[PDB]
């Protein structure tokens, strides 16, 4: 099977950067570089085994981003790239990457979330 991520990020050179090593790792990745894109294409994160988002996309916040994602009848692993420093849900599919962040800490997230 694939490992199909979603990539929800607004700086484009992160998102390259992710993107790279997303494929190095074997993932079929889709990029959206909004949050405004992120929702026109709520209805395919029944398809997507890990969702990267940022923290910090300028025209939409994390928790409303989350609230959509808790909306769809299967949900993603959902690993959120932060600055500051950790979100209550009682789904238990957050888990977090802190920026600056080492390329091999990146990669070791996106490993532990392959199947099978």
């Amino acid at each position: 099977q694939p490992f199909r991520v979603t990539l929800v990020e607004d700086e484009p050179s992160h998102a390259t950067l992710i993107q790279y090593h997303l494929n190095q790792l074997g993932a079929e990745v889709t990029v959206h570089p909004s949050g405004s894109a992120f929702f026109q294409h709520r209805s395919q994160l029944s398809t997507c085994d890990l969702l990267i988002v940022s923290d910090q996309l300028v025209d939409l916040s994390i928790f409303s981003l989350l609230d959509i994602v808790k909306e769809q009848t299967k949900q993603p692993s959902v690993l959120i790239l932060t600055t500051g420093r950790l979100i209550e849900s009682s789904e238990h599919n957050l888990s977090y990457l802190q920026k600056p962040f080492a390329i091999s800490e990146l990669r070791a997230a996106i490993d532990y979330h392959k199947p099978s």
